[PDB]
């Protein structure tokens, strides 16, 4: 291909030090600039939201001559906005003339010095925002009229969930971020390597940048928690100014979009943000690079499970207007639930089963012996099985079941009581009355509470 | 410990086709077996025993209260070991096992209740029936269970 770039040329008339690299400048005059122009015009439709009211556009580089024409138009009836050009300073160059009809606000400038660097200007100022959805066309010329964000293309595979902190409500994630763009103003010409390829290895794109005093698409995981462990950290850039960022990492990060209400029932979602740290008229993500399987299937290990993986570009603001790319890598999962209907939910069940087996007997001596010392082993059994709960500082679903199923087994032991000096009284057909009367209201009520819980925190109700 | 260690040669891609070499060190481990069968299994088993032998008594009253008693020693025991047993979010064979275990003692102390008061309605034969009748069921399934997760956890079945 043609390649790109700045030069130094040495010209010489009967000079042969000029062959020889040397250019210190000697003698009369005999070259120089050899010869409308070329012409460049280019489209936009702008909008102009609540959000952003004012917008500008840096130009790219007039030369010394060269004439400047700009006009905005109303897309639907939406008012007339304010427009004017500026040097990169902010100094005004032009203002905006509004037209013989009164349909487009037009202005006009041409060239001073040999970097004239301009800036187009359109505002919304001028009244509330009513339904904040005025839209406008954009006509600009020069006799790329505007310099375009340079276009990054991000990626995210996630290897392993490696911890959650339900108390603190943060996770820890491992996982590999790529980030592959083009941008000129890299490029490596070859001889002085003698190579395709120029590595920088170990260190971020801000130190690189810092480095090599140019600008590169930075970023920062939103939500981090302190530092990140980053192995096999590179950045390549060939010759073309093709340019890549690869980063196999370990990051910890916040995520208060956990709700613990309906645990173990409960679902998550794991948010892996990366944000730029230069504004989208400088870089923006542009792409998804599904470069691995996104979510790294092995199946076994198992302690949260994953529903779905959606990740996807998405612009917000920041601070200075800055608003900046951002790619949301986000994991839906939910929890093994073998885990807790067998070892939780099943015994449960059969602690319960013997309060109610119990109220057959009709030796309400016994009845009573029986269901103060299962009351014990539900008190035990809710304390083998405290390791796995997690203390949080409020209720989860399971923490509200566990109370009333205490509740209900407390209160068999009341009833066995009542039940035992009633037959001791010598009205025992009462108490007998009593045993098949609960044996029916009372597991209504289990399977009634169940219902009454489904609904509270299952059914948008 | 450590069953055997073979470490190996082998040449992986990375960035831009870098294929480059890795040098493997893996190492076969296994578990202290005696801690687990001595500490976990055989007293278990003892716990489990004791259910069984009360089946036996024919007092279905004293069968009923050793059976409730027994249950809470297993509960007791399943959090002794509840320690040296980690805590991950999802069934191991052990935790399978200790489950099964606590479902069939529960429902001695669930079939005790239900002979003791055969008993006192005046069929006692039937529920002497019963007491033979489990004897013998009842340690077949823990070995049929057994069984069950050898082939369903160890025999690629
Ligand atoms: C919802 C699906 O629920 C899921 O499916 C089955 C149901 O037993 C289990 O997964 C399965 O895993 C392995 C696969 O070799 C087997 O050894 C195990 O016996 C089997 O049950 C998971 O533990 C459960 O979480
Ligand atoms: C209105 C009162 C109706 C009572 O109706 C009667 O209740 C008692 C206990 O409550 C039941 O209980 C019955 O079953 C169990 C057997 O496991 C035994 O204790 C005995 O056969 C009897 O008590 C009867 O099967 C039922 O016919
Ligand atoms: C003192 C005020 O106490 C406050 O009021 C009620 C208790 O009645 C609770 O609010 C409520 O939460 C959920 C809403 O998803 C309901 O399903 C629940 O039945 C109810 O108790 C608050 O979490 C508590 O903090
Ligand atoms: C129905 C068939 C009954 O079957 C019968 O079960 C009982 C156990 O309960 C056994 O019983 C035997 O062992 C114990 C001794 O410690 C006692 O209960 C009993 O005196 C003895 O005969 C018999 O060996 C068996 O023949
Ligand atoms: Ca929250
Ligand atoms: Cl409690
Ligand atoms: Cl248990
Ligand atoms: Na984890
Ligand atoms: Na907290």
């Amino acid at each position: 291909t043609y390649t790109t770039g700045s030069f130094q040329l040495i010209l010489g008339l009967n000079a042969p030090q000029v062959i020889s690299g040397e250019g210190e400048p000697e003698g009369e005059v005999f070259a120089s600039l050899a010869s409308k122009p070329e012409a460049h015009v280019q489209e936009l439709e702008i909008r102009l939201d609540k959000d952003t009211r004012y917008l500008t556009q840096h130009t790219r580089n007039l030369q010394p001559g060269d004439t400047f024409h700009a006009l905005v138009e109303p897309i639907g009836e939406a008012p007339l906005p304010r427009l004017r050009l500026t040097d990169s300073g902010g100094k005004p160059l032009a203002f905006g003339l509004i037209d013989q009809p009164g349909e487009s606000v037009e202005l006009n400038y041409t060239c001073d010095q040999d970097i004239c660097e301009l800036v187009v200007h359109v505002d919304g100022t001028d009244g509330q925002k009513d339904s904040g959805e005025a839209v406008y066309r954009l006509l600009v010329g020069i006799n790329s009229v505007f310099l375009e964000s340079d276009l990054v293309t991000v990626g995210l595979a996630v290897d392993q969930i490696v911890g959650v902190d339900q108390r603190s409500e943060n996770f820890s994630v491992v996982g590999t971020l790529k980030l592959s763009w083009h941008d000129p103003k890299l490029g490596f010409s070859p001889d002085q390597c003698g190579c395709t390829v120029k590595s920088f290895e170990d260190a971020s794109i801000r130190a690189v940048a810092g480095e090599i005093n140019l600008p590169l698409p930075s970023f920062s995981f939103y939500n981090q928690q302190g530092n990140r462990w980053s192995q096999n950290q590179v950045i390549f850039v060939t010759p073309d100014g093709r340019a890549s960022y690869f980063e196999r990492f370990t990051v910890t990060l916040q995520a208060p979009d956990f709700d613990f209400l309906a645990y173990p029932f409960d679902r998550q979602k794991f948010s892996i943000k990366v944000d730029l740290a230069v504004p989208t008229n400088m870089f923006i993500f542009n792409e998804i690079e599904r470069f691995q399987q996104v979510v790294g299937d092995q199946l076994g290990e198992e302690e949260w499970v994953v529903t779905s993986y959606s990740q996807e570009i998405t612009e917000v603001p920041f601070e200075r207007g800055s608003t900046n790319s951002r790619f949301t890598t986000t994991l839906l999962v939910k929890r093994n639930l073998e885990y807790y209907i067998l070892r939780i939910f099943v015994p449960l069940f059969l602690i319960i089963s013997v309060s109610w087996v119990i109220f057959f007997l009709k030796d309400y001596g016994r009845q009573l012996e029986v269901a103060s010392g299962n009351l014990l082993v539900f008190v035990a059994f809710n304390f083998t099985i405290s390791g796995d709960l997690p203390r949080l500082g409020y209720l989860t679903v399971l923490d509200r079941f566990m109370i009333v199923s205490f509740c209900l087994t407390a209160i068999v032991v009341l009833i066995s009581v009542c039940q035992k000096r009633l037959g001791a009284v010598g009205k025992q057909a009462v108490a007998a009355q009593i045993d098949t009367w609960v044996l029916v209201i009372y597991p209504l009520v289990y399977s009634l509470y169940i219902i009454w819980v489904y609904l509270r925190f299952f059914t948008d109700h």
